[PDB]
């Protein structure tokens, strides 16, 4: 609405007359990125949650698995073909509603493969448009054993009732948004999750993330 | 324009801007690359030879040796560096002398090299400018034993009466389409031919690229 | 006041949208730079230095140590990850001070790593804020023995009053060019001198070095 149509298709084609005729704002704009890297990899830890708290517990395009609003939630970062999170996320839905004022957060994440980020991508372009379609999907993204595929995963998204829906680039924000955040959180790996303050790098028994959750709700008021 | 200067002058400052501000828009762009080239890698050959019918026989910016009006027409996706290229190259000539029914484009590609780009950009550049120039540049560049750089690339311009032409950025749009081209065909090896419904993969010897054309020329008879 | 505040913002919106809406936008832009690189590697060391005169001694963001008025000029590509510059770096300023008609112009490279380029550009950063506050960060961060980290690079700047002083993305650009340059000059060693129409690669004792800049001042 700041641009017309007519200025907005034009900067469009000027993005990518800029890049090509001077390459040189491109390398600049690579060792920014390597050096950014650097910058949130060596960071301190504890006070990235007190500082990221907004995009962990409070971004509207992250999937959850539970009541919206609960008083503790856990954010599980995931991998559709990554074989221990396949072997924790039931041990992360379980927890949801034995113990009710706990809820998931999932963070899908791109590491194995490029289906993990076309996964990823399927996962949140649900979310937004039915988030209650989204956990069917998930639970056979995650039950599906081996890599999937663009056709293992077009059979995914139809035994689910979710292939009329568009995978957005809007969506694949969202998906960066995790990844610089498990940077920031110092992960490099799946699966991960935080459960206040403090996160879990693995795959860990139900009984011992039994405990962990009720120590962490007694951590919390009344 | 819709833009004066000046706007246009800030669009072109905004994008370096924003890369090197937000360093992180370029991975995002680099992993939907990834899976861009994925989704073309996993294609149907099929349904990318009949979606990619006029780009594969319709580009103005892709090189023609033969007639312009020919009912069998052969797409070979070529590398100046390729060993077997070279080799392979006069076999695919022959025919359109041997055969006036048939003609080759050449589909230039950038695997083996930075040279194979700059060659290729080389070869499109004059193309588009004086199409009659081509052969013999195509020829030099090819028949040339040994790695090209700039210097071997410049010899065979003027010894061809050439190098008064510029290498334009246009020209890498269409190397770029190539380079789509390719994945969506599934070719992973240079030479590789489009020979009316299937795709020929490799160095051939004369007479056995002999009968497969002749045997192309009798599904179109007239 | 070419563009409003809300355009800005919808500009840099579209950048990022087009980008990843059409990723093969990047792809070309990859082989154009992978291109343009070779370019300049294969470009004549010597007319490199003639065409690019503007850049090398005409660049209002490359710190200099030295006097404004001098007569003869050097500009040493260094890194301040490279222990032969740590050697090297030292003899740039007695020159300088030894000789006060020849100047020194630093031009910072990111060789050897990250580090290098933040480095790089927390000592151009302060260059252009507070000129004065540059040489003692540039010789702090020089005799710092092993490599840099976030930490290490600002506590040198705390330790010379700078770090107050924000890293900018301008000095990106100026990074950059100093990058585009080494290798039009052909620089594949760290320390590289330009000393009038010849580059001296690495660090060489001061009795040498003193010769060769005095035998140019008398080519001048």
């Amino acid at each position: 609405a700041a641009l017309n149509a007519a200025q907005e298709k034009e900067v469009r084609a000027l993005v990518r007359d800029t890049l090509v005729s001077n390459p040189e704002i491109l390398e600049e704009a690579i060792m920014a990125l390597q050096t950014k890297k650097a910058d949130e990899q060596q960071a301190q830890f504890r006070q990235a949650l007190a500082s990221e708290h907004d995009a962990l517990y409070n971004d509207a395009a992250s999937p959850r698995i539970g009541a919206k609003d609960a008083k503790l939630v856990l954010v599980s970062f995931t991998d559709y073909n990554c074989p221990y999170c396949k072997r924790f996320d039931p041990l992360l839905e379980k927890i949801t509603e034995q113990y009710p004022d706990v809820a998931v957060i999932i963070k899908p994440l791109p590491f194995k493969g490029e289906s993990s980020a076309k996964a990823s991508q399927a996962v949140l372009s649900v979310w937004k448009e039915d988030p209650k379609a989204f956990l069917a999907l998930h639970q056979r993204l995650m039950q599906k054993k081996t890599m999937l595929d663009n056709a293992s995963i077009e059979d995914a998204m139809k035994s689910t009732n979710t292939s009329k829906i568009k995978l957005t680039d809007d969506s694949l924000k969202t998906l960066q948004n995790n990844l610089e955040l498990s940077r920031k959180l110092g992960i490099q790996g799946t699966p991960a999750t935080v459960i206040g303050d403090t996160i879990l790098p693995g795959a860990v028994d139900y009984d011992q993330l039994e405990i962990i959750v009720k120590e962490q709700l007694a951590k919390v008021k009344k």
